[PDB]
């Protein structure tokens, strides 16, 4: 079942040049209450990372003059050993993969309009936007 | 008149440890609004900041014309400035609003 997971995740990585950028040296990081991250928040220890790989237009690809665009992703990493409630950011989000060994509840497959989800403790989650 | 300005201008920097560190900075675009990322790379003419951090509010701008001005969180008390005329009147939280080719300041 794990060999199955690894296969799926590697595939996912290869499948999306959002997680593979040449020039980073676009992202937006988030708090528990679903807002952008001011200093202090950015400087104090955390147990929870939320962020969005925003944008798309990368240059290219490797062929003559053809720019692609990758879907936008939201990554939630909860290392806090306790359940926690997250406010999602703008748009529709769709759970593509997670560390939940358990089956996925219908209100966890798709989430919109900032409504909060009860994130389990020690859990990782990846969403793609679908609109707009 | 200008010497008596520079003397008093440099006097301020020769008076406060709030401008002598290795860094608590603020910041504030027009209007009233704490900085984001638009905004962070926008080729215009507006700068504001604060030191918490004896505390001080500092507003600075360029610029070809007047734009709305709103102070931020905390009490503001003037100390020095650039001026087309002189000081009047009496310029918590409100709206000023500032002029043109000019630069400005405040305290706590």
């Amino acid at each position: 079942k794990f060999l199955e997971f690894v296969k799926k995740m590697i595939q996912f990585y290869r499948a999306h040049p959002a997680f593979r950028r040449e020039r980073y040296f676009d992202v937006t990081f988030y708090t528990l209450e679903g807002r952008e991250v001011d200093e202090k928040t950015w400087s104090s220890p955390t147990q929870l990372v939320i962020f969005v790989l925003e944008g798309s237009v990368m240059d290219e690809i490797n062929m003559y003059g053809e720019r692609i665009a990758d879907d936008s992703f939201l990554i939630i990493l909860n290392a806090n050993p306790n359940n926690v409630k997250v406010k999602f950011p703008k748009g529709k989000w769709e759970l593509v993969i997670s560390s939940y060994l358990r089956e996925i509840k219908p209100e966890e497959r798709i989430i919109e309009g900032e409504k909060e989800l009860e994130i389990e403790g020690r859990t990782a989650l990846v969403y793609r936007r679908i609109e707009l």
